[PDB]
């Protein structure tokens, strides 16, 4: 830590305070993350993430285990998508830019997933943008390392808006399809300028999902009725047309959103397959209008 000078508190993450900081020797400007509670297991797992390098993954520069505390030093980026969407509310992110960002995030998932590494807590606050038209995933792999708590260290509620339904139904064993689902929800949110499923508890989240996509059953999701927190007593809602759910998204876009939104995680499109989807045939890399 003494090798850093804290420029400023950026905010309060899942695990702890996030600082913008300068390496007190090397000049480099970085994101510094203190991790609350170190266990041998988390070290070895964190250390596997330093090698998981990709242009659409926020680079983990260094892990520091000293004084029995744990800091993570990250490539610094100046804005997240949550804030960028807020800034863009009056007219929406232009579709060519939504496509570029989606395309790039799928590239980063496709990388991590091929090495068997999931995010598990994708969300706008976790997706970070620069002035070059790029977008990157933060905190990849940290959920397996440390868990995902209900409240942060500052009791701030961790949002459920982007959580896949197999998790909400108590499935113990997640696959990579959970990130696809989150990303699907983020994709719908960029398009409509409104969160898809803003639940404020687990059941409100589940039921919000149900009301839009239909209560899942053994037809669409084999094995569903036998998941840990499934209850025969769930209300049975009918599914809504996607045309109602995300206008004015185009046919290709709606078609892809649907596959990213499949109940059965096994049926849910992979990142790699999704990059091949006709939605992305005219993809480009526009530069965002950023005010820092
Ligand atoms: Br709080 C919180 C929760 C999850 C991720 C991050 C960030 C933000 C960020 N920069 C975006 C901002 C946001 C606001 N002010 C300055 C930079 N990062 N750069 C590199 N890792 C980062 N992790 C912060």
């Amino acid at each position: 830590m003494e090798n850093f000078q804290k420029v400023e508190k950026i905010g309060e993450g899942t695990y702890g305070v996030v600082y913008k900081a300068r390496n007190k020797l090397t000049g480099e400007v970085v994101a510094l993350k203190k991790i609350r509670l170190v266990p041998s297991t988390a070290i070895r797992e964190i250390s596997l993430l330093k090698e998981l390098n990709h242009p659409n993954i926020v680079k983990l520069l260094d892990v520091i285990h000293t004084e029995n505390k744990l800091y993570l030093v990250f490539e610094f980026l100046h804005q997240d998508l949550k804030k960028f969407m807020d800034a863009s509310a009056l007219t929406g992110i232009p579709l060519p830019l939504i496509k570029s960002y989606l395309f790039q995030l799928l590239q980063g998932l496709a990388f991590c997933h091929s090495h068997r590494v999931l995010h598990r807590d994708l969300k706008p606050q976790n997706l970070l943008i620069n002035t070059e038209g790029a977008i990157k995933l933060a905190d990849f792999g940290l959920a397996r390392a440390f868990g995902v708590p209900v409240r942060t260290y500052t009791h701030e509620v961790v949002t459920l808006w982007y959580r896949a339904p197999e998790i909400l139904l108590g499935c113990k064993y997640y696959s990579t399809a959970v990130d696809i689902w989150s990303l699907g929800c983020i994709f719908a949110e960029m398009v409509t300028r409104r969160a898809l499923f803003p639940g404020d508890s687990e059941i409100d989240q589940l039921f919000r999902i149900f009301r839009t996509l239909g209560t899942p059953d053994e037809v669409v999701w084999p094995g569903v009725t036998s998941m840990p927190d499934y209850k025969p007593s769930f209300p049975k809602w009918a599914r809504q047309d996607f045309s109602k759910v995300v206008p004015p998204l185009d046919e290709d876009g709606r078609s892809l959103l649907s596959q990213m939104l499949h109940y059965d995680p096994n049926k849910r499109i992979s990142a790699k397959a999704a990059l091949a989807h006709p939605f992305f045939q005219d993809v480009t890399k526009p530069v965002p209008h950023l005010r820092l």
